[PDB]
């Protein structure tokens, strides 16, 4: 059975049903500290900061695999960096032994591109380079791919991971993250309302539409154990662009549409990391591709946004 | 007033005294869970794990600095690595948001050749590389830097750390860790019996003599704010030599002794750290500098050996 934390958040969301999909409806089970609705598929209150709680839970469901999305994302651990800590490290730290005490297959930890830093290249760059993160939520992912490739290499726990770029998607709504302009500047188009963008206007940015996440994180799961070499931080990106392009792009389906920037922590925050990620080692492993271009994930975008607002 | 952690340890049972003589011994405090003669220096039972602890040896002793030292090492790390992870990880988070909540101005953390890994490159190691460690003591180790890193640009908690590469010394004895060998040769050299390497005889590493060692740490400790660029994470070395080479050199000095190959999980360690480091940035940014080069090591190391263990009497 397949368990998964932080189901509600802007991937969980969308995962719980995928996974139900293609594995079956009661071989999944969500949860999260915070309920939401999963659409008849099994959700279970858990506090990942606590052992306890995690050991109980992979008892009673007899938990084969873990999809751990629980944590305090890049925005949010600077506001409150001690929570950053104490979830993401306290929490996949007790994962991990949870997993490797138990009979846990497989493990998945999505990564970020906030475990890069200022001395990571800015373009075509690799999984294997410079990991110096200034936030404390890239501080705990860096550790996270750390302690996940340890606990394979030492007691074979197979810990799989990759590093997301900014996310666009809209079945779960935005919650101010770092990268969440790209989704809440949509909701501001197809209301045809001026939006103030808190990234630069040239904040280059790798990105990537929910599908392509959803998919890649699948076909990482899927793969043959034996046939990873990299397991843990795989670059994983769909395109590159800056607000100002993002905008015009929109604006050429919605011309009323108004942008204007004022740049905050986040835009700080967001400099710190490259612009373009090379993705080959994701795709010579275990082939990620891409399905959805930017132009399809913006009229996708506009399509869904509109006809649910 | 300075607070020293790990005090124990083989950088601690020689930094105290190092530091007490360049401070005074009233304005140093030792600390550990295992006490050890301090010579004086005033020693308290710290635990770091304990949060609670921390605060309040730093309150009652108005403390300034920590040489936050407490630690498991590579070795011992993996053999428990659930230890290493409690002590070494939030064991540095205590430390640096209780000097942070309270007025410590400075807080020094020694990290170690630990934090590479594999893909990093084996020769003339840059400060800023790849850095995938493959222990848990390295893992732990990098986080350190990360976490005292983020102290300082988040909160303006002035935090430091260099990369200690193997010590050799002659107060501190080994402990059964990766790099100990470099130090246990002397001993069997001096009495002229064959020792048993568990480090393969081409296992090139970085190492430096434990004064050197000392100085670099202070030296870091004092350095001015307006040059520190880095700030954590500086590579610091002397040289580096493989098992057979030192075994050679000593031998130029002492013909009558031998040596074995018998390599242990220790080896597959230090086969995922680079062979050389290259310390131009610690050198540039505070003057890091070596006064032992690797000849000036072997021969003060048989001299103090020699002497301890009894085959010259002290006079
Ligand atoms: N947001 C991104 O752009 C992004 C990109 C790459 C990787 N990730 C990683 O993916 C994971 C989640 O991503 P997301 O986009 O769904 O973020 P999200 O903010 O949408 O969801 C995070 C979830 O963590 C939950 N959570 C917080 N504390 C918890 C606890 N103690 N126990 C259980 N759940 C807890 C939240 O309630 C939330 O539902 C995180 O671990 C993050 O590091 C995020
Ligand atoms: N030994 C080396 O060659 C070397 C090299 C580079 C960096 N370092 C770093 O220097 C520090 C100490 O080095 P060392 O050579 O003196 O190692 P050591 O093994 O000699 O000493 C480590 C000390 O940590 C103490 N300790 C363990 N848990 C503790 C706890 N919970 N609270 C307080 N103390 C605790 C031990 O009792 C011991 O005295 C470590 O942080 C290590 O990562 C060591």
């Amino acid at each position: 059975m397949i368990l998964v934390t932080g189901s509600s958040g802007q991937i969980g969301t969308e995962l719980v049903p995928y996974l139900a999909e293609k594995y079956g409806k009661k071989n999944v089970i969500a949860s999260d500290i915070v309920q939401r609705d999963t659409g008849g598929i099994k959700f279970i209150t858990l506090d990942v900061s606590n052992r306890d709680e995690i050991d109980r839970a992979v008892e009673k469901y007899s938990i084969d695999a873990i999809f751990h999305l629980a944590g305090i994302l890049s925005a949010k651990g600077e506001k409150d960096p001690a929570l950053a800590y104490k979830v993401n490290m306290n929490g996949t730290y007790n994962i991990l032994e949870a997993a490797k005490q138990h009979r846990v297959e497989k493990v998945v930890i999505p990564s970020t591109i906030g475990v890069f830093g200022p001395e990571t290249p800015k373009n075509k760059v690799p999984s294997i380079t410079i990991t110096r993160p200034r936030t404390m939520y890239g501080v705990t992912k860096i550790a996270a791919e750390l302690l996940g490739q340890y606990y394979y290499e030492k007691f074979g726990l197979d810990v799989r991971s990759l590093r997301y770029p900014g996310i666009i998607s809209y079945k779960a709504e935005p919650t101010a993250g770092t990268t969440d302009y790209a989704v809440e500047i949509f909701y501001y188009a197809v209301k045809r309302e001026k939006y103030k963008c808190y990234l630069a206007p040239n904040r280059a940015l790798p990105m990537m539409y929910m599908p392509d996440a959803l998919k890649a994180l699948v076909d990482l799961y899927e793969a043959d154990r034996d046939k990873l070499v990299l397991r843990n931080g795989y670059n994983v990106t769909a395109y590159t662009f800056t607000p100002s392009e993002l905008y015009s792009k929109i604006k050429e389906r919605i011309p009323e549409f108004e942008i204007e920037y004022k740049e905050d922590f986040r835009d700080k925050i967001a400099a710190t990391w490259p612009e373009s990620l090379d993705s080959s080692e994701a795709s010579n492993e275990w082939g990620f591709s891409i399905e959805y271009d930017l132009d399809r994930t913006i009229d996708d975008m506009i399509d869904h946004i509109s006809e649910k607002l």
